[PDB]
């Protein structure tokens, strides 16, 4: 349960916003209690009365976001209406109500079970066959690094802590390897496509009801961050995130392993699936053809992981002076770039 | 025939959000033309040249929207789901200075087609249709009174210099509106009418003739412009679009319109629209009791004619307003006693 000068809120957009049994509802029949608090984007689960009966197709259970610009709504709205998202059943200037998905998410080490990242991989493809009316242009990725980048570079920290994590994480010279990335990462082909950008098990729900489901149990969500990009980006990423597990429940509140990272023969079975759903005549092409187009394509996402490290440590030295949320975002920060020059040593770059 | 800075902003845009040929175009073959100038919603085509080849879906021609002079969000959101469902022109790019729309070869209604028995038909059949969906806004009928309440205020503190202007502004007050306004209130309180997802603006300018379509017989029209559209009482909707039947737009001198209350629907064709609208709206309809379907459409008329008279007092205070803020050429403060004529006399026809 939450505080006074909110459920009120949360009974007027419920009441006004939704059809049905909703119309007629009385402050005393409303049911919210929270599904994630904190400060900024809080999650809500309102529902009628068990003892309500709905009066058409209303939803019984709805979702509601509380914001705590033009383009995330639009967004939202349209993957709504193609079904790749939950539907939207209200928005308003400080949140929106959305359909309550029963699930739960994904956790990190399920991503490496074979039948759930091939419907990762299909979801992916799918998701980046999509047209969607921003910008097609692959101004993302180092634009946003670049953004990132200046910040860190103007961030001061008081505790000394902080300071010294930021001055191993400066002495990296990041302007320069920044150069070094963008070098590598223009001389490697991937096409531009609708990414998901931030595609961790947290924003997989597993649809309950269908766990059994072999290749339809699983739902991605949370497109924040979404925007045209390169593909290699959030294949890339994807994998990166086999190595972080955030559900650590002491400080710093995640754990990086290495060893997590896909194997060859792990990645091969993502792309196997990714492939197929991406263009629909590469099934037929020769096997030897296929190997071919693979064995690039394996190039073209571990060179594009390094971004995924290298953007999300940037972010993780933001996120570290003006974030609230009990996270330690340094470490963290640290990691990814561990991570990243582990890589590079790897594919030898 | 845009001007540097737009077109050069517009090749930009279209490079950049369209595919195919688009996306490798120079600017040396980027073809522009407006369709509309003015300061707040510039309309331009925008397309490839002929000779260049499209590689796979993209249009070959395309309609730039700049909106010149925060809900914005909603109308974009809307926009975009019309889109989505087919019941509006596609988007394929929105950005802070407008949008990129699908070009849909057209011309717009004349005001003396909205009577022709068809088009009528047709009109009715879509707006029920538009009726029936879902959107994900405040379904709180508050728009209707809300915004005329808006105007009333802003209305009331507006003061004129120019004469002409000033004398206009005080037969109208002469009313005394706000009072007028509490018992149009009273009077639409005691109407029931469905609260659904409204036009608001159904007026022959935001009705398309599909080019191709002359021939199909309830296939040939597309609403557009849904800039004022909101859930709403659907006797608003109905009334505002009988009301536009009256107002002619394209007349070339000042004021710029021809008021005719005339050519208000006769109840004969006000019928001939919710015949079609009713079957159109609701299931069983078409196979009630054919003593029942009469009790429902006469009812309707009541509540469409009584609703009509908020058009009128809306759209006369909107325009008030109009006449303080817009610079564009057209007598608004006339169009606004030309409204208010009518809500007059037609509320002397209703014995309201
Ligand atoms: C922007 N997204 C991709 C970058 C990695 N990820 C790190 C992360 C994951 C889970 C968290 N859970 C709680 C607090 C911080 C957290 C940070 C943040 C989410
Ligand atoms: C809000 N809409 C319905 C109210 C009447 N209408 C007046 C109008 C119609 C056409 C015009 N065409 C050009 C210039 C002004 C115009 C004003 C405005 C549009």
């Amino acid at each position: 349960q939450p505080e006074p000068r909110t459920r009120r809120r949360a009974y007027l957009w419920c009441k006004e916003f939704l059809p049905g049994a909703w119309r007629g509802l009385r402050e005393d029949e409303f049911h919210i209690s929270v599904i994630r608090g904190g400060l900024s984007n809080m999650l809500f689960q309102c529902s009628l009365p068990d003892t309500t009966a709905t009066l058409g197709d209303e939803p019984r259970k709805v979702l509601l976001r509380l914001y705590g610009m033009v383009l995330e709504s639009v967004m939202f709205a349209i993957l709504a209406e193609r079904s790749l998202g939950p539907k939207l059943y209200g928005i308003f200037p400080q949140g929106r109500l959305e359909q309550f998905i029963p699930s739960r998410r994904l956790d990190t080490e399920e991503l490496s079970l074979p039948d759930i990242s091939a419907e990762i991989a299909e979801k992916m493809a799918t998701f980046h066959g999509m047209k969607m009316p921003f910008n097609k242009e692959p101004k993302w990725l180092f634009g946003t690094m670049e953004k990132y980048l200046k910040e860190v570079l103007r961030i001061k920290f008081t505790e000394e802590s902080r300071i010294k994590k930021l001055h191993k994480l400066l002495s990296y010279n990041l302007p320069l390897e920044l150069e070094n990335l963008r070098s590598l990462l223009e001389s490697t082909p991937s096409p531009v496509v609708f990414c998901h950008n931030d595609c961790q098990e947290g924003n997989i729900l597993l649809l309950e009801g269908r766990e059994n489901s072999e290749k339809q149990k699983l739902m991605l969500i949370d497109f924040e961050y979404s925007s045209y990009n390169y593909r290699g980006f959030d294949i890339g990423n994807h994998f990166c995130e086999w190595m972080y597990d955030y559900s650590y429940e002491k400080y710093p509140f995640f754990r990086a392993n290495i060893r997590k990272y896909p194997t060859k023969k792990q990645q091969l079975h993502f792309i196997s699936s990714y492939l197929p759903a991406f263009q629909n005549d590469f099934e037929n092409l020769s096997t030897e053809e296929k190997s071919i187009i693979k064995e690039e394509m394996l190039l073209e996402v571990n060179r594009f992981a390094l971004a995924s490290h290298f953007l999300w440590g940037l972010w993780s030295i933001v996120q570290a002076k003006i974030s609230s949320i009990e996270f330690g975002y340094m470490d963290y920060a640290q990691a990814r770039f561990d991570a990243y020059f582990h890589q590079k040593r790897k594919l030898g770059v």
